[PDB]
């Protein structure tokens, strides 16, 4: 074989240092894959690394997608054409600050123990691998492609110690034809290294850390020595920045310090910068952190304070690493990096608007049942879900309670907003005065704000979204529900010919003309909460709590000539004009460091 | 027919006022059934009412028990012998401040929507009714028995509005040959009346309340008038006292005020006093309240501040009601009630003791699996559950977390206590410094402190006890578990020849001689928490937080001659002697 893991990495019989950067194909529009990969090569780096997101490729059971934004094969080809090698990390679980850590939400309805040696789960992964891996085998280095090696699971030592599970994934990958070296990655301390690895089965071990390479590599070396392994040192995720969460301040890391930290890694071994270019969590694909029982959703932008910013442009950090490489690793040739230009556009007028309630039938097919159903139970993975029932008021004032609902609920009676409850607020008493006679329409709009992507809440009860127990009026649970799943993947079905009323979730259309499409940012600082679309593509979520108050619009999302932005707003904000800016708008929050 | 509901209750063609009192056969030892029923008759009342507890009668699916302490037929016969009528409320769900509201815990292992029109659930109730109802049909008044009528579900308006569910229950009862009038009971306001009833299908409606009979009956009357029903008014649960919960003050109700309130009901209609005699939640059968997401376990004593106290003796409240009856309803003949005498026994010394860990193997059959299992999936309904694993320490200090466990957890490493966590404390960081080398034994003793018995938490995730997600060490879930179910229904398997170690859950035995068995109270003020047995019979739980600091011992639990009391105590707080007192020991609660 051309690439071997011995006492060192060897490529064609010569010692080889891997200089990799992470770029997730699914977080960068395909039109910009070349741009981002070029900038990685230009830095003097020789390898690109990416996760593969199961929940993108098998969004519904048995339905596979490998084209367009998800054309991993094309991404790898672009990398190969640029003379870059590839590391692929096709774990069913990728963590990755990504919805449910990459697991398809439909697994939550199955009789199985997710992320374990449970055969039912392993078999689902197998059926997925049957579609994914044969696309990658021809792209192994030994088959004329560029893939050096692939990862088994992902940071499993930060979740469990089921060795049968790791063995099963390794076995599946091998059976599917993956004949390149395999490896695991984990935190470089004893507990995670012991739990996450198959070192005693000679499966290569790499470490994830964000600083102190000498110390962290020493801990890995001790672990290798203890098991008598003579292996090269590699940091598979060198965390070069920080991700962001709603309501929390943006923290950045000094470019020079980071470049120095990277130098230390390279002085002893190999690296994969996480992230090289972070990009965007388009649509509803953001992940979520947890603290005890509390969920902390992560933001749309995956800028990450990476070497390339969300847009793909070199930052001061890129330049600092470039200078470090030029000095300490001059044997790796560099190129001038590529920049994209951005544009701005003022005073784009509102053209049409419609209340969600007035365009429901166009957007969603209602599911009726006696008892309320959860989101995944209804066959929905992402987005919003409207629960509707009709009820007689049995007293002047009555109490309503949403029992076991997540993540955020807005309650309306006869179209009138009554209450909004987020997370732990859900379940608190709600009081109202309904119709004197006949039935009042009770509407509850629920949002899935992102399933936790790691750790102890990974399989928490709250991971299943929507209303899990029921809605109480007085002391009894209400029955006869119409459910309107609102994945909002069908903006073309928004019927702007219908009515609009203030103080309801609504869609707002803004039309503008573009001569030459360029990168830009939609300013949502004056709106409340919701999502935005440009030319039918879901840009992701906005929320005026910040820290991010914009949504990035890649040039490739725009068209020459007529364009339309649609804003779905849930909090009642109303603006007759929007603006696009050359740079993102930020909310400054106490404790930040820009 | 002998009994019918028209514009009024008619018994053998004559208008009839039902004067009922609640006595639950399963809360009073069978030896004292006559005593309590006699005292009900003595008050001038004519009817006894009782729930039937499904979780007692079908403890394991397909396994039915109707003998001894559970001999409902005998209870009804004794009532008939005393000339009392009976109302039976055989709902699958009884609420009743009783474990899981009477539902068998094994239902939690089934794919079904409990307490709904789900056929899977209805079919389970049907199989239960196939065993229960044929035992009651021959005891219907028309068939020579004493049962006047029976309830369909129980306060369903305080839970749902599934009319198909109510219809199914009614249909099951009819199909089992129950031909007497059926009825529902609910709170006497519009929301609960509408939700919990089948008035439009002519199913009789009763109300539950604890005061303001005129106002509450007026709300029922309006509901009746609205639906064109000319029916008698009955309060099927007139709450005459208060139940108690650990760490909360005992509330009592003035005897005279209560008697006055009862009179108000009787001036307009019929009544069932809840409770007439409350008795005891023996063993692990207590219920649990909820406030928001928080569980509030109810105590062992179901004294309830009822007319008869836990022991079955008339109280000031009994006398006040008796006086009210003699004054305002003199047409009902009364009798002098019966009293039981109690005993005391000082300083009964500790005979022997043994740590739980040292007697595990005789007490429990372990179940081994890679991932930890919950209590019910292991086949256990009540008691304690020991989770055991072996693990080595990967740093001088490591963090442990119990993820999604209920209700109370005690953690030991190599036999040494590390931490106790109750309810919401479960999940908090636990830091430990363990064996420098090799595997340490990690033991986690979990207690099921009582499943919620009503309301929005009735089917909460927390109703399944044990550890639902896992135990984390550092960042990873630990695997390879030995589970020791500890229902503690086998005290005869406690091996006192085994070793005892301080600071561990342990069993303590106290031997004494009894001349003539009499009611008494076991003083547990100086023991931390646990349960107690007398002659192998589980008296229920104790907890030094109070308000109750004793366990009632019915005379029938004692034997002539040699007796043994075994205390299982989990906190490491015990006494080298015990006292049996004439009256219960109580603690004031802030």
């Amino acid at each position: 074989t051309r690439f071997e893991i011995r006492d060192d990495f060897y490529l064609d019989g010569k010692s080889f240092k891997i200089l990799s950067g992470a770029i997730h194909y699914f977080r960068v529009p395909p039109e910009d894959w070349y741009h981002s990969l070029y900038n990685l090569k230009a830095l003097g780096f020789n390898t690109v690394e990416t996760y593969v997101a199961w929940n993108l490729h098998e969004p519904c059971e048995g339905e596979f997608h490998f084209e367009g934004d998800l054309d991993l094969e094309k991404f790898l080809q672009i990398a190969q054409d640029l003379g870059l090698y590839a590391i692929v990390r096709p774990s069913p679980f990728i963590c990755a600050e990504w919805e449910f850590g990459g697991l398809p939400a439909w697994l939550l309805t199955k009789n199985m123990r997710i992320r374990s040696s449970d055969p039912a789960y392993i078999e689902a992964v197998g059926r997925y691998y049957d579609q994914l891996l044969p696309r990658l085998v021809p792209r192994l280095l030994d088959n004329g492609g560029n893939i050096l090696m692939m990862q088994v699971e992902n940071e499993y030592g930060s979740y469990g110690e089921d060795k049968a599970y790791l063995r099963a994934i390794r076995q599946l990958m091998e059976e599917c034809g993956v004949t390149c070296p395999l490896f695991t990655s984990d935190g470089p301390w004893r507990a995670t290294l012991k739990a996450g690895t198959l070192i005693e089965e000679d499966l290569f071990v790499t470490g994830n850390f964000g600083s102190k390479a000498p110390y962290n590599f020493s801990q890995m070396q001790e672990f290798f020595d203890e098991h008598g392994k003579k292996w090269p040192l590699m940091c598979m995720e060198f965390w070069d920045g920080w991700f962001n969460r709603w309501k929390e301040p943006i923290i950045t890391r000094d470019p020079k310090e980071l470049a120095d930290a990277v130098r230390e890694v390279l002085e002893q071994g190999s690296i994969n910068l996480y992230m090289f270019h972070g990009g965007t969590n388009f649509g509803f694909m953001n992940g979520c952190s947890a603290r005890g029982t509390l969920d902390l959703p992560q933001v749309t932008s995956y800028d990450y304070d990476a070497l390339l910013d969300e847009e793909g442009n070199p930052t001061a950090k890129y330049l600092a690493v470039k200078k470090m490489m030029a000095t300490h690793f001059s044997e790796y040739p560099q190129l001038e990096p590529l920049y994209k230009e951005s544009m701005e556009l003022d005073a784009i007028p509102l053209v049409e608007k419609v209340s969600l309630f007035e365009t429901l039938d166009s957007l969603s097919s209602p599911v009726e049942s006696l008892y309320p159903q959860k989101m995944e139970e209804l066959g929905q993975s992402y987005g919003y879900l409207l629960y509707r029932t009709e009820t007689n008021w049995d007293a002047e004032e009555e109490r309503l309670r949403i029992i076991d609902g997540r993540d955020r609920a807005q309650l309306y009676v006869d179209g009138q907003w009554v209450k909004t409850q987020y997370q732990t607020e859900i379940g608190e008493d709600i009081f109202y005065q309904g119709k004197k006679k006949g039935l009042s329409r009770l509407d509850i709009l629920i949002e899935n704000m992102g399933r936790v992507n790691y750790g102890h809440k990974f399989l928490a009860d709250t991971q299943r979204k929507g209303i899990r127990t029921g809605v109480c009026k007085d002391l009894h649970f209400l029955l006869n529900w119409k459910h309107y799943p609102l994945p909002l993947d069908n903006p073309e079905k928004i019927d702007f010919s219908k009515g609009w009323t203030q103080g309801q979730p609504a869609f707002y259309a803004y039309d503008f003309t573009v001569e030459e499409p360029k990168d830009t940012y939609l300013d949502l600082s004056e709106f409340g909460k919701g999502v935005a679309f440009v030319n039918g593509q879901n840009l992701g979520r906005f929320w005026n709590v910040g820290p991010t108050l914009s949504l990035y619009i890649p040039h490739s999302y725009l068209k020459e000539g007529a364009n339309r932005i649609i804003i779905f707003e849930t909090e009642g904000q109303y603006k007759e004009e929007i603006h696009l800016t050359r740079k993102p708008t930020l909310k400054h929050i106490k404790g930040e460091n820009l």
